[PDB]
């Protein structure tokens, strides 16, 4: 079911290795969604994020109401180790 997952990534060359679309606008505004993951990059190597995942927050900064440019700047300016909260249909089982 739709659940939020925390992914910690370590930037390289000040990049996470993924592409985002979306963001807020005076006219109501679309969620921030990951559109591509770069092979060999930090996101690829951590392995969780996939195209179509929603990006909810970056270090506890919620990307509700942030413009595309603000979301990009948030991603650019956060520490090398960053906690990203994403949302997708998660399969989870106690074993």
């Amino acid at each position: 079911s739709m659940r939020t997952v925390e992914v910690t990534l370590h930037k390289e060359g000040n990049t996470f290795g993924f592409v985002i679309r979306g963001g807020a606008h005076d006219d109501r505004s679309r969620p921030v969604v990951i559109t591509s993951v770069r092979p060999g990059g930090p996101a690829d190597r951590e392995g969780t994020i996939k195209p179509g995942d929603r990006l909810l927050s970056v270090d506890g900064i919620r990307l509700l109401g942030t413009t595309h440019a603000e979301a990009m700047s948030i991603l650019k300016q956060c520490g090398q180790e960053a906690a990203l909260l994403i949302e997708y249909d998660v399969s989870e089982t106690a074993v």
